[PDB]
């Protein structure tokens, strides 16, 4: 049983008003909606299940996972309609769309990064805590409201671990991003975010993650084999470090997301995220051209 579906007699396409499409999940095409009863905007994910399915249960766990979470830090989930053949996923909007978008005018300071690694690290906290891994972090999963909110998305490809699973073992996440040890498929476990934060904190810092020039099949090999990636160019010493902290090779020298959170560049630099909107300003005067 799908958690939150509602009453297969309810009708979607009159509860919600479809408007146009603002991206792509892992899993399924992501429209801004209105909930017709409340009139606020909300994200409506829509799947199609006959042309799926071998992706029907990676679904199932998505949804799973964000109704069982309930932090600011996460993307909130409403429920599930369907109609027909199609699945309509009915989340928290997020005006301010993702990192990487905002990315596009030009380059963060510091203190948005720190800002924003910040608000991830409070997600990564709740999530580990709960015993779940995201194994998607990137800029393009991490989402900003319109009052400049930072909040995970995209739980397609999270994990669950408990007492008789401590540890997790599948080739899961994007490879630019994936820790060493998930692409040599060694049992890993919350250290293998931590990674990918570092991977994403170069990301926030130089528009684009390490090797992004490359093929993904050629970091399959790199990723194990190099040494660690470095921050390079002219940034602050913490930032750097922040960085160096995340990106060990081996996952129990890198900190936790609750120690993080004390780290000198986050201390030093974030500020609260209402600041944020500046970007979501800039973004929207931008795309105006
Ligand atoms: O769950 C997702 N998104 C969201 C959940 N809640 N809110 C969102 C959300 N996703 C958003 C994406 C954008 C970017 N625009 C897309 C259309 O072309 C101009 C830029 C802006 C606001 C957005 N809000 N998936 C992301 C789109 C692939
Ligand atoms: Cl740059």
């Amino acid at each position: 049983g799908l958690p939150g579906m509602q009453n297969l007699k309810a009708d979607p396409e009159e509860l919600f008003t479809k408007l146009e499409k603002i991206g792509k999940g892992s899993f399924g095409e992501v429209f801004k909606g209105i909930d017709n009863r409340t009139q606020k905007v909300v994200a409506i994910k829509i799947i199609d299940l006959e042309e799926a399915e071998d992706e029907i249960e990676d679904i199932q766990q998505e949804i799973t996972v964000l109704s069982q979470c309930d932090s600011p830090y996460v993307t909130k989930y409403y429920g599930s309609y369907l109609k027909d053949t199609k699945l309509w996923i009915i989340m928290e909007y997020l005006g301010g769309g993702s990192a990487l978008d905002l990315l596009e005018p030009g380059p963060l300071d510091e203190t948005q990064i720190a800002t924003i690694l910040r608000e991830i690290l409070k997600g990564l906290d709740y999530l580990h805590s709960e015993k779940k891994i995201h194994r998607d972090i990137k800029a393009a999963n991490v989402l900003l409201s319109e009052h400049g909110e930072v909040k995970l998305a995209d739980f397609g490809v999270a994990g669950q671990l408990t007492d008789t699973q401590i540890k997790r073992n599948t080739f899961v996440g994007t490879p630019f991003w994936m820790a060493p040890e998930v692409i040599k498929q060694s049992a890993y476990d919350s250290k293998a975010d931590i990674w990918s934060l570092g991977i994403t904190a170069i990301e926030l810092a130089r528009g684009e993650p390490p090797h992004s020039e490359l093929h993904p099949m050629k970091v399959l090999f790199l990723i194990p084999k190099n040494n660690p990636p470095t921050l390079e160019g002219n940034y602050s010493k913490p930032l750097k470090e922040f960085v160096e902290a995340c990106l060990n090779k081996e996952p129990s020298f890198r900190p936790t997301a609750k120690e993080l959170l004390k780290h000198k560049f986050i201390l030093r630099n974030a500020k609260k995220t209402s600041y944020l909107t500046e970007l979501i300003d800039r973004y929207k005067r931008w795309k105006a051209e």
